[PDB]
């Protein structure tokens, strides 16, 4: 029988292993040949696998490498001019890599190119409340200083544009064992920690949605217009660097001025942590100049799309996407997760060769670039917009499978939340102590809701990875799957070699997933989703699971609006009309449910009417006129915080529209601007509601 | 049997003579008790009529009205202060309506109160092109001046524009007999010609497809957010009135300054069209006064939205639409087709009653507002947006069925020439001299193709209507057919008593349709699309007619470019990825055409597959981003002339882009934009091309 059970039974961990190792040999750099390369062996592959066609999607994007010939660097710098400490120009390079060619050094892609010298101002993690305290309680002054700022707790380009509008004229990053550092943890090699001498890349651009800086709207093709610098999306003003935790201690001993105005300021190191400005007595005439000297270039990357063509609906899309570019060697990050979607070709391929096919297209996607700013996703959608929007069923993505070894983290449209609970119902824990126990049960344990007892957590889509443009631009139901690490031990986010050159195949061998159960595992959900999605006769979304959750986002939203009950009785504003709109939408998926149970099963035309009824719901909630300031931001449900990229914010149009309210200098225009986003949610969700009504 | 046949034998020229009488003995003006009473009537007929629901979906919306007590007029003044001639404060009533009340005067909808004073100059048409002869030629500076402009050539929303940014501090409005005058055809009540005292009312707006001023993006609901006036879309900033010949005559024949600058300048009054500034030497010292009164307020509309359900597919939507509100009794414009609409309800629910259903949907419309603005139909397609993308097939508008008795006049997307070809081939002709005889056959006689022999003329769609919304904004197959007048027999557009009290029923059934033969003409070319629309299998628009058009748009811009050869060589401007695109389109389009015609006709799914293809090709032409600054304008192969709201213009983007680029101070910046408009053109054209593709 060709059923899910045949196709994840197929799945198999020595095969994941094998290609992990394959693809983490050598450094896969967006726009260098060892990228095109790898593309090349994938398409090839994909063919053999036995997919229907296999495809090269390329386009010309703007793109940022170190200068080869004139490194990147920060010194601290005497009255004479004499550099006295300098930076390192590159990590130590891990065992048995001593000799790999083509390791970029660490930099951060898009910085302009500059030479600032300057006073130091220690910002915490540069979020928008340490600034806030900075500015407004400690009353200091970032204006000509030059920013250091610890890694963690939101996305760097979020920091970098923090910096800017304070007044900063160079910021630099440096990971603190605090945030990277796990205690009775050993550093790479002897452990998964991050050595003093270990540096985080990563690009530093705040494009909100739109790909390529040059091409907003518009696929880079060979015709393209594109954007002089100048008129460019999302590029930093000011020069940016990283640093690791050694440097940064010289970096940060000698800081005077203000003392940290508490403790959730101070990191792990042995430094005062003082904010500034500038150094103490002793050293007061030295200063911090940064050497930046990279540039931006137009180049050549490479999309692999695959599809296997549908039986019964080939104009209804199912995609499975994940990134191929890596910083170094991609150990985690992305080829953890790009093993795994090899696998799962692999395992569809042998259904297929057999004589199977899924009832939907299935589309299968290699990306490139998204290091540098999710660009081959994004301008394979603005290629294929009208094609997605009309047939796009459902996008899973496939960035790194592994983020820790504790349980299983998922974060989805809230259409997808009753398949991952059936699914994870039917598949086996990979974990210790669940033995012939189901992943469900483990990750109900490991990962309670804070909601509902007997349910597991899963979580808002944020951004910062290729779903961003199905989702919060085309409004295509999404969804992730990853495992990751336990909360309660160490609250810090990500892993502690996250984009550094020590992230190798040995990381993940040795210290991660020695067995590639949690890689199995993770095949097994994301495949496995992919599979319903593909195969079901009818979409296995739930619309009433919409409904729960714009309730609690409603009840959020107004809860934050009613810290200032003076103005809303003054400026007259009511959230009347958004749960009106909500208590609809319950009522109408409510007997829409009962039709798609209750309807004439042998009917195809209602079949599908239903289907596409479904399909387009998570459509509704898009805006053709976007966000404010944000176009290409659509979703009026969710979009990426306004303050980290990473997180995803609930009715963003009302929150930002409240955000820091009291600070305005003109109340009834900003009140105002509340009571227009909430007419627009309002509507929004109406509108989203009577999709699901009877069409006639 | 129940076949087009049937529904097209029901339709009967006495029904449509009974409700033409019936919907223009009173006047129904927007926001009016009248208007409301009128919807109920509609409402409440349609269910008699049979259809399955019929609802009012009301919205308030801006409107704008005369102060009733205190009268909008013009004066000369002499430098006493002393008002020595004023305009009329009415039209005299016609024959038997001398006692009809609530007949509103003459007035410019959207016009700002003021009461402006100072010196004439007259304008011509007030087009582009007349302002650029002023300004450049002759060296008139428009500055502080009150325009006086002809009425014709142009919407007079366009006109009030250009005398705006011309610096104008007030606008006059009057029909030259040269334009609104047939030669050796008698006034109203004893011809079809304007009278002296006769006036064309209508708004000055210029939306660019916004629909209500007050709530660009959304439905005017009763929880809607309203800008302030200042911010509101398309309002006028300087006082307007229109006037009649017989005043106009007063007001320009004491006209000096420069002479006319040629005969194109000059209408049919027996005065010398001089453009001044200012009155001869005599009278040098009186000036014109503007007393202009109106409010602008918000009001409650109606439309009427009636419903047929689809047997087989009830989730794909086929509308016929027209406005009912009037500007007094309607006679022409809108009830010539609102009655025509009537019986076309009433066939259709003949058959309804006797078992027949379409196969898709067909939604009826009764529009309100639309003289406002077209504002009823665009506060409808805002409210249900997400519906009519994913499921609307096309819209066939129904405002007046006839402005003349010559032939049939068609303006449609390409996707229904084919469908029109057929359908009038299966008609009777109504025309003297062509008894016995198709229609198809007397329209290509009377109404040649320009490009092609033994085919009959079919133009653009442009603006000023209600298929706007659905076709320009929202990418839904749209078409409008009408009976027009012979153009080689009198050059002036429309018919003269447009807009007057004068549009009565006795105008239509004694000059224009005494036996109502064109009005059933119409009804069964409005009638006969909306039922192939919605009864076909495979939905009738024919791809490859977009190709070929496609191709005579790209040369017509290529041609537009070359007049500057010197500069497309300095700027590297080229046309070749358009022209790729087309040829592209061409080639996919031919190939689509054959799996149409080829493909296994039992299977449902690839039917629907393919009727989606053809259904969602129109949509294709959508940009997200919209034109530049007119993002309601969002089709990328045709939008309303920025110079003329009534006229189609095709490649608009790269139009604008190149208009008057001569006069561009900065060269480099205005071919640049040339060739971003290059580029997104073919981009879409490409895009739209590849939607015909095989799907996977
Ligand atoms: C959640 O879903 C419910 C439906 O169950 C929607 O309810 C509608 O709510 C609006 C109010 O926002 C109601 O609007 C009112 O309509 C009255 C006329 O309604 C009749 O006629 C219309 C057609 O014109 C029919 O569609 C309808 O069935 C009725 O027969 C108006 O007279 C009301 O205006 C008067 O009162 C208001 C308030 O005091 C004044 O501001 C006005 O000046 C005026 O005096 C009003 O416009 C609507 O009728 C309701 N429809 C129903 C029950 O079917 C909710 O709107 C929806 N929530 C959201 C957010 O969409
Ligand atoms: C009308 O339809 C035709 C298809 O019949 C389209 O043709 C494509 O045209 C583009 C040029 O605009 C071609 O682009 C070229 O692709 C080369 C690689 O193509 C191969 O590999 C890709 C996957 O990466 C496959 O899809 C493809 O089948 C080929 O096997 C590049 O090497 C070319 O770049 C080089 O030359 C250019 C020009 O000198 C330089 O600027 C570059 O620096 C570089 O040296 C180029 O990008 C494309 O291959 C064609 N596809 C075909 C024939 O299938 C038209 O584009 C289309 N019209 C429009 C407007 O879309
Ligand atoms: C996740 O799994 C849950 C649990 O299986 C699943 O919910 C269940 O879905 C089934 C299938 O729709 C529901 O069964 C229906 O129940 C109603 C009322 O009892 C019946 O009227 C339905 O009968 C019709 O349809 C049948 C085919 O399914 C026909 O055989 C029959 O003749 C009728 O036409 C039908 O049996 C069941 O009630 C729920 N259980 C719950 C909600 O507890 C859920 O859908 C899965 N989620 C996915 C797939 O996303
Ligand atoms: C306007 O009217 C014209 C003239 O009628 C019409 O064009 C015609 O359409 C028919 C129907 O598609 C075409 O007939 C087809 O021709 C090809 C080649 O000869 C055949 O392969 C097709 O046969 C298949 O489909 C048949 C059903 O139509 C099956 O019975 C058969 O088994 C095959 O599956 C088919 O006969 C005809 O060639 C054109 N004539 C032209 C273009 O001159 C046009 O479509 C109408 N426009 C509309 C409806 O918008
Ligand atoms: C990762 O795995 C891939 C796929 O197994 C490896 O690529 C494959 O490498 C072999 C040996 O270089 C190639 O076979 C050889 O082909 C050449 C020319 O066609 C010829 O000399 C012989 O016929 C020989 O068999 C094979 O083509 C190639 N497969 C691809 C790219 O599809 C790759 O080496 C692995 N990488 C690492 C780092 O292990
Ligand atoms: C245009 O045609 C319509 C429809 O025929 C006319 O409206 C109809 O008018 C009659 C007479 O006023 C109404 O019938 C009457 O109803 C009232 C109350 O229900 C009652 O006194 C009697 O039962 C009587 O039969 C009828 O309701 C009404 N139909 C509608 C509006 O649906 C209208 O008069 C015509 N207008 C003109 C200008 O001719
Ligand atoms: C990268 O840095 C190198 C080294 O300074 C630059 O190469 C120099 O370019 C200048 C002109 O700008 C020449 O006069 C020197 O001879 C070059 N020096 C060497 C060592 O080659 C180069 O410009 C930079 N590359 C970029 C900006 O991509
Ligand atoms: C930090 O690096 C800089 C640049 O390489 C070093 O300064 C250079 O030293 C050489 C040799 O003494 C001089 O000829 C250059 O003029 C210097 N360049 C600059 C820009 O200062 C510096 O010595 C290094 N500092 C340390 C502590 O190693
Ligand atoms: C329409 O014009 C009338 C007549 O001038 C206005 O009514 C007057 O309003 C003023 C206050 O603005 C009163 O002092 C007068 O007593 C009113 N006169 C009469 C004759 O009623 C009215 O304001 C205007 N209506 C509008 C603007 O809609
Ligand atoms: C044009 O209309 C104006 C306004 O009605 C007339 O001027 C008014 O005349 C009365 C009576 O003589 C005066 O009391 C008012 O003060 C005048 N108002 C203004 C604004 O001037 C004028 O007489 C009319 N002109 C003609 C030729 O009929
Ligand atoms: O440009 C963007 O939007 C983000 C690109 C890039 N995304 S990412 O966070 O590294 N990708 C992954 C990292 C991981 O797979 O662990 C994630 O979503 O967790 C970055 O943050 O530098
Ligand atoms: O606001 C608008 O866009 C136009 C509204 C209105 N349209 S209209 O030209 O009068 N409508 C008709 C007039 C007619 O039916 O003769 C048309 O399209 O020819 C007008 O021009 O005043
Ligand atoms: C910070 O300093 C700069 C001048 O060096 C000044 O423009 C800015 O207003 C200052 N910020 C404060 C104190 O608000
Ligand atoms: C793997 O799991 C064990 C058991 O909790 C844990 O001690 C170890 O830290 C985990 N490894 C990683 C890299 O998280
Ligand atoms: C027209 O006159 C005004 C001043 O009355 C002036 O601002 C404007 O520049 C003039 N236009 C010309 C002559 O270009
Ligand atoms: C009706 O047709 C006749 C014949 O051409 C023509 O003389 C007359 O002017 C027409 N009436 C109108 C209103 O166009
Ligand atoms: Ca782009
Ligand atoms: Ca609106
Ligand atoms: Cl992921
Ligand atoms: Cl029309
Ligand atoms: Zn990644
Ligand atoms: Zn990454
Ligand atoms: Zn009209
Ligand atoms: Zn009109």
């Amino acid at each position: 029988k060709h059923n899910m059970k045949a196709f994840l039974d197929e799945l198999k961990a020595e095969n994941i292993k094998k290609f992990l190792y394959n693809f983490t040999q050598i450094p896969h750099l967006a726009g260098t040949e060892q990228n095109f390369q790898l593309a090349k062996q994938i398409q090839s592959q994909w063919k053999e696998f036995g997919l229907d066609s296999v495809e090269l999607a390329h386009y010309d994007v703007l793109l940022s490498y170190p200068n080869k010939t004139h490194p990147n660097y920060i010194s601290i710098i005497n009255e004479d001019g004499n550099e006295i400490f300098n930076t390192s120009l590159f990590e130590p390079p891990p065992p048995g890599y001593e000799n790999v060619s083509d390791i970029v050094p660490p930099f951060s892609a898009f910085s302009p190119q500059g030479m600032p010298e300057g006073d130091l101002v220690y910002v915490n993690y540069a979020r928008t409340e340490d600034f806030f305290k900075l500015e407004r309680d400690m009353k200091i002054n970032c204006s000509g200083k030059i920013v250091i700022a610890r890694y963690g707790k939101v996305f760097r380009g979020n920091k970098v544009k923090n910096a800017q509008l304070a007044g900063a004229k160079g910021v630099i990053l440096y990971s603190d064992p605090a945030d990277y550092f796990a205690p009775g943890v050993k550093s790479y090699p002897d452990g998964w920690n991050l050595p003093g001498g270990g540096v985080q890349r990563g690009n530093i651009l705040n494009l909100n949605g739109a790909g390529d800086p040059l091409t907003p709207g518009y696929p880079a093709n060979e015709y393209a217009y594109r954007r002089g610098i100048a008129e460019a999306v999302g590029l930093p003003s000011i020069p940016v660097h990283p640093i690791g935790y050694y440097d940064a201690q010289k970096l940060l001993e000698k800081m005077g001025g203000s003392a940290p105005p508490d403790s959730s300021w101070r990191g792990s190191l042995k430094v005062p942590y003082n904010v500034g400005p500038g150094f103490t007595g002793n050293f007061s005439t030295q200063k911090v100049k940064m050497h930046i000297h990279s540039t931006n270039e137009v180049t050549r990357i490479y999309n692999v799309i695959g599809t296997l063509r549908g039986a019964v609906e080939p104009d209804r899309y199912v995609i499975l996407g994940g990134h191929r570019d890596s910083w170094v060697f991609g150990g985690i990050d992305p080829q953890s997760g790009a093993a795994v979607v090899h696998e799962i070709v692999r395992s569809f391929g042998t259904l297929k060769k057999e004589g199977w096919r899924p009832r939907r297209t299935i589309l299968f996607a290699s990306w490139d670039a998204m290091e540098f700013g999710l660009l081959g996703s994004t301008e394979w959608a603005e290629e294929n917009s009208r094609l997605l929007q009309e047939r796009g069923v459902a996008y899973i993505n496939a960035d790194s499978s592994i983020e820790g070894n504790y349980t299983l983290r998922v974060d989805c449209t809230p259409l997808m939340y009753s398949l991952v609970h059936n699914l994870t119902k039917e598949l086996k824990s990979p974990d210790e102590g669940f033995e012939g126990k189901s992943l469900y049960e483990s990750w109900t344990k490991k990962s309670p809701s804070p909601e509902f007892s007997g349910m597991p957590r899963i979580s808002k889509l944020g951004s910062g990875n290729d779903f961003e443009v199905f989702f919060q631009r085309l409004g295509i139901a999404s969804g992730r799957a990853r495992y990751t690490k336990n909360w309660e031990t160490n609250k810090f986010s990500g892993y502690p070699l996250y984009h550094s050159v020590y992230e190798t195949y040995e990381l993940v061998e040795k210290f991660y997933d020695p067995m590639f159960k949690y890689h199995l595992t993770v095949a097994q959900v994301r495949g496995g989703m992919v599979f319903e999605l593909a195969n079901s006769i009818v979409l296995p979304f739930d619309c009433r699971d919409y409904a729960v959750v714009l309730r609690k986002y409603a009840d959020k939203i107004y809860s934050i609006s009613m810290k200032h009950p003076q103005e809303m009785k003054t400026y007259s504003v009511s959230f009347d009309s958004l749960f009106s709109a909500v208590k609809n939408f319950t009522e109408i998926a409510s007997k829409f449910s009962e039709r798609l149970q209750d309807f004439d099963k042998s009917n195809p035309i209602v079949l599908r009417m239903m289907n596409d009824q479904l399909m387009f719901l998570e459509r509704a909630f898009i805006d053709p006129l976007g966000l404010p300031d944000r176009p290409f931001y659509r979703h009026v449900i969710y979009a990426p915080s306004s303050h980290n990229k990473y997180a995803g914010e609930s009715f963003p149009g009302i929150y930002d529209a409240l955000f820091d309210i009291e600070s305005k200098v003109d109340p009834s225009k900003a009140w105002g601007e509340v009571k227009r986003q909430i007419y627009v949610a309002a509507f929004t969700v109406q509108a989203a509601a009577e999709t699901l009504s009877e069409v006639a």
